[PDB]
């Protein structure tokens, strides 16, 4: 549903351990070569893998 | 040294061991988005992950 508006560019707002689950959905469907953005918002930013 | 002639369709001559490694490498580099081809040449193609 995101690919409808065809949104280039995801800001993420979660805690240490659902950050970890989205991006590996995210890689796991293929969505992070180079022509898309994210941004980790939380202090701990070296805390995910 | 694959993207100099921009090779699009790659065929993996490899055992059980190998082609599962270099299916992890492709998904940490990303590329297995939609225009690349692959071919798993052997006979247990739903034996790898
Ligand atoms: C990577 O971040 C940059 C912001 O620093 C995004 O925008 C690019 O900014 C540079 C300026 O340093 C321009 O020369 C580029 O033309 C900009 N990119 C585009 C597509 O216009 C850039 O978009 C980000 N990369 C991705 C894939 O989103």
């Amino acid at each position: 549903d995101l690919e409808l508006k065809k949104e280039r560019r995801v800001i993420l707002d979660c805690e240490r351990d659902k950050v970890n689950d989205i991006v590996d959905q995210v890689i796991t469907i293929g969505k992070h070569v180079k022509g898309y953005h994210y941004i980790i918002a939380n202090l701990g930013f070296t805390d995910g893998d």
